[PDB]
């Protein structure tokens, strides 16, 4: 009936294999988690080497077979889309949550009771986080750099978190404009091996990976008047079936000369517009490039639609269809448009925009994998800054949240009573895996840290606690400026608890080959 | 270097595989544990069907490969040798103890800390059991039948535990004599399919699986004078190389007639002894059986040395070497020696011994597997009666001990503190698997039973608690006469904790094919 | 030319593979070393499970292929024969010594220079140990129990080191007699599963694994007069070819009756000797056992020559050839010779000897592997007591020796200078692997311990230092009674350094399949 190779699990075996598959992933990724966490090297079937610490990236790249591990990946991708970071922490706490669910299965607690206490504890956990949430200015320079920096830490880029925090806060502020909505698509991340991270810099405009089409064109244009054409700049022929019908040896020449005039006039109109920089989304015929050079118009063809839009946003250039339609009102401004070589590669830098809606960050470093890690670090840094601008609530780090939750959810458990108290107690205890693996990976005593931190948390509070693995002792995360967006923590609770309830609800898995 | 097929585990994998192997066995056997526990059918490679509930028997018969499961078997065999029953409970509590040890490994509690708390908790656990131990009369008829009956319960033989308790208490009392030392070897267990368990009966003497060697011999002898010869009763020839040297056609006959006289005289001496019943350990030549019939001497040859000893003990017969040496002072007494057929099989019953030191119990029933289960039930029943005679301390059943221990060891844990408190707390909690699986197998609510029983235990005490799965509610095990030997419980703690420490100490296992 | 499967290494590859093979063994065994060291489970191709901590035993049992690892085994067997323990420490320090030799090979230090500094440092190391050696009374009760106890520690038997130290010191004292020479062969180690280690006891005499040959013989004999016969007690026939030549039907009987008289007379002579206990190295014919019973002589046949000698030594019994030669002057004395069953097995205990030259220690415990570990622990305990009786020098433990050596050999290195100083410095540093792995296995900080201990050693001295892993801090090993025989430490230096020089001298290894 069934293909040899097909695997199927059901009842107790489905639940065991699903809890295992999820926790197995969590076991793999948790060794990267934290300031003292390590990195993974995944090399595909072609030799392509991926060196990263990002959990979701590891999950996307690695070869997963079990359906349960594949659903955990979907959770990781949601966390990636929403906030970027906190993916690993979502997997780990979910892995333990399943571990504790297995303890409840060992206790013969019916799956509907387990998920009942989890649903209850998760609802209260959300209320608790919103209660302890510290409100900050959405555009406050200070907290903007504090959120940025704490995000950057635990990465290779932390060594330069000061320059990066400035770059990312400035980049987001430049493109966000009003108060507000933050669109990460407005910040282009360019990465080019060569130099070091000290050379990484923000360019108020757009870095175009194109060259000056003619040797006769200027190499740099100041106070640039930029035009954006989406049509191809070639000798246009009608869509309809047509051909030249020669009537005289003179006319053979008249037709060729006529076509030369057509294309010459086109360029004459571009010049008449006041344009001196031109970007065409489609191709530009060499003959057109020949005429463009005559008027000193610098040009780049075959430009990506994405960059044509970044140019429109940054320069305020208006995309125009017909060259005859191009007017001064369509032209955008750039302080300087200049052709520059970066580690040999010739690019056109459009910089010093008046009021840019797009910004480009050029990342340098000694190796591709280094600038790739920096690219991931700053992607998350921008993400979490956007999270704190849109949602002006932050919370203390160093595991203070999860500890605060385990405190109040333990008392909540006692209030509930019955078999629900067992499930709620298990949920609250599951949250301690994060503080636990933070210290374990830090090389700190797992037991003594957890006892001292919880004691300090209960006595002094959640704004007077958490673990500072940097000095290797319990400290005050809040006063030390160790804070993260509320959204990170609240989204983790929601998605993890609901996807866990799903896994726990599945009692029959059929995996065809 | 190593044969393909060889498996080796080390560090974390050795510890995981060892904890698993042990718990896997515990998972298999725990479904038989308790009054509502089921039975297992193990059929070997020849078709031989073994139907049993005994954990140690299942472990001996089943095909175990993992070295760790093989060491657990050694634990089960120790429990078998010492007390007979309580084997399954030793495996189960040991399996959970490893489960809790794995939790401690998850907590990063160093293996030397885990075994430290276990060693501490086990030392206190022994003191606790000796403290709550209820002292009873070593020869008290009442407690002798109470211990017997509680042992019998949860077996197929429970239906007749009243008749069996009488049989076993009587059997042990008959053979034990002084106060005392109980030797289970003095009670022979005969089992013959046919009839029912109602027909099972104790015979004050020995059931010999032999027949009357001659058709001319009586079928029953009253006030029997029994002789025990270990020599063969045949025409003796010298050890040394010799042969008959004929000198005359007359002498050919004289030699044959001489040999006839020799053997005739031998039997005449047996008769002269006053013997009329004769058991020979070795063979009896037909010619000797011919003369034995002449004097009306009933005889059985090729008797097992073991039964020759049971006959000496029961009848007070004295094993003699030379027939010429056999005297009245060597003869033992039997009220009746009679040849009886049981389901066709002809046996000689030697019964009504004056002061027997050995007794035989004849077990009947509808099937071999039924009388085999009864044979195991009564083996354990005799065992635990012997345990309570030699060690006049008993304790309340229904999981009261293990609960009492988990109560005081939790407070003990708090007194100890440090990381040792974690290990001691884990030990104390591990003991709850027994109450837990008692109720689970009983079809009772695992959670509600454990809560209500512990609440009742703490409030009323250990002589006013435990679970009565028979009515399906927490009751008073002590008042209900539900008690077991102290030795059962104290030996379980010792052997389980020490063998667990061993397993936990092993970090490298090499299993050659 | 060469069989496929044959491996050969030469020059740099021989030296690398040899250093690796040796260090690989050291890497395997060092995880068992120390009070916090673990145990290994080696299961052969038949299923036989060996559970031990002894390095030499692991090496004997495991499947080693590389010739270099096989030579290290020869080193371990020498250490076993001489002192018993300290085998693992010899392998480990030798493994590091090769590691440091590889560093010197990395430095391009010629193999003859490396072994030159090693030979020099080893010569001084011996002088240093003899200099710090603390002289003690060869028969001093106190140090006898202190040496014994420190040997026992780090074993499962440590839990009962107090009872064991008494047993072993008493056992050695009883058999050693004069001052002196200690022969470990005079102490028999009996091990029988059942009971616990608390039941382990020393018996001043010999435990014979035999039974009373006749049911008619006493079960216990007091003030026993023991005879030792090495001849077989059977109807003797001439060596030469002979047979009985019958001449008359009367003579047929006369010959049989004659043989009966012969054997009867033999036993009559044994009785005439005054003997009432008899041990025969060879067989005893049942007919002889029949006559032996007549005079109330208790007997055991087929006795092992080894035990016949232990009986002669303990009881002062004199082995006699002819029964006719047995006299009262040949008889030995035993206060009690009694047949006892231990976990069912019937043995004869010959105890309460007047002036025994042999003693037997009966070891009990919950499992075979437990009493096997105890058997190894007490074997070593007797060994090291014998080492301290014969060589009345001891040294402080806790790595103080090896530290003292690394201190003075570093200054020695500076005195030597040249390239020899590099080799001598490497030797001195290699000695630190023992303190290093003591702390590593103890779960203590490898760096901080080594720094604090060396600082304390240099400041306070070698009688005011070493690591006490039991409290987990640097302490005073000398004042704490933590001492071991000098021989252990000095033999380790000699054998390790000389076998290392050999390995380092080999530059071509041919291993045929």
């Amino acid at each position: 009936v069934l293909p040899e190779n097909m695997k199927r699990y059901m009842g107790r075996d489905a639940q065991r294999m699903n809890i295992l598959a999820g926790r197995i992933i969590a076991e793999t990724v948790r060794s990267t988690l934290g300031p003292k966490g390590m990195d993974k090297m995944l090399v595909d079937d072609l030799g392509d080497v991926v060196v990263t610490n990002d959990g979701v990236t590891i999950l996307r790249e690695m070869s997963v077979e079990h359906p349960a591990a594949k659903m955990l990946i979907e959770v990781a991708k949601t966390q990636e889309k929403e906030v970027g970071d906190g993916t690993t922490t979502a997997v780990v706490v979910a892995g333990e949550l399943l571990r504790k669910a297995e303890e409840l299965l060992d206790q013969n607690v019916h799956p509907t009771i387990v998920v009942k206490g989890y649903q209850a504890a998760a609802q209260k956990a959300q209320e608790l986080l919103k209660t302890i949430a510290c409100e900050v200015g959405a555009q406050d320079k200070e907290i903007l750099t504090k959120i940025a920096m704490t995000s950057i830490t635990g990465k290779g880029a932390e060594k330069a978190k000061e320059k990066l925090a400035e770059i990312i806060v400035e980049a987001v502020s430049a493109v966000v404009d009003d108060e507000g909505k933050v669109d990460k698509d407005l910040i282009k991340i360019e990465k080019k091996s060569g130099a070091s991270i000290d050379d990484t810099e923000l360019i108020k405009g757009v870095l175009v990976d194109k060259e000056r089409v003619s040797a006769q064109m200027p190499k740099k244009v100041t106070d640039a008047k930029i035009a954006l054409l989406n049509c191809a700049i070639e000798i246009k022929e009608t869509e309809t079936d047509a051909e030249i019908r020669i009537t005289d040896p003179a006319k053979l020449m008249e037709f060729i000369e006529q076509e030369e005039k057509m294309l010459k006039d086109m360029v004459a109109e571009i010049k008449a517009s006041g344009a001196n920089v031109l970007f065409c989304q489609k191709g530009i015929d060499d003959l057109a490039q020949h005429y463009l050079a005559k008027e000193g118009i610098v040009a780049a063809r075959r430009v990506k639609k994405s960059d044509m839009e970044k140019l429109a946003k940054a320069t305020g250039a208006n995309v125009i269809t017909n060259i005859k339609d191009l007017s001064a009102q369509d032209l955008g401004d750039a302080g300087l448009v200049e052709e520059r070589k970066i580690s040999g590669d010739s690019m056109i830098f459009v910089e010093e925009c008046k009021h840019p809606k797009a910004v480009t960050m050029l990342i340098r470093g000694t190796t591709e994998h280094v600038i790739e890690e920096v690219a991931r670090a700053v992607d998350d840094a921008v993400g979490v800054v956007g999270c704190t601008i849109e949602d002006g609530r932050i919370v203390s780090g160093g595991g203070s949240t999860e500890v605060e939750l385990s405190m109040k959810l333990r008392e909540y458990a006692e209030g509930i009573s019955g078999r629900e108290q067992l499930a709620v107690r298990a949920f609250a205890d599951a949250l301690e895996v994060i503080p636990r693996t933070l210290a374990e990976n830090a090389g700190l005593d797992a037991i003594e840290i957890l006892v001292k931190v919880r004691a300090a948390h209960a006595s002094n509070g959640n704004k007077c606690a958490g673990l500072n693995v940097f000095t290797g002792a319990v400290e005050d995360m809040c006063e030390n400026g160790v804070v993260e967006p509320l959204r990170v923590k609240t989204q983790a609770i929601q998605s993890a608890a609901e996807s866990t309830e799903m896994l726990l609800r599945i009692d029959d898995v059929i995996a065809a080959e």
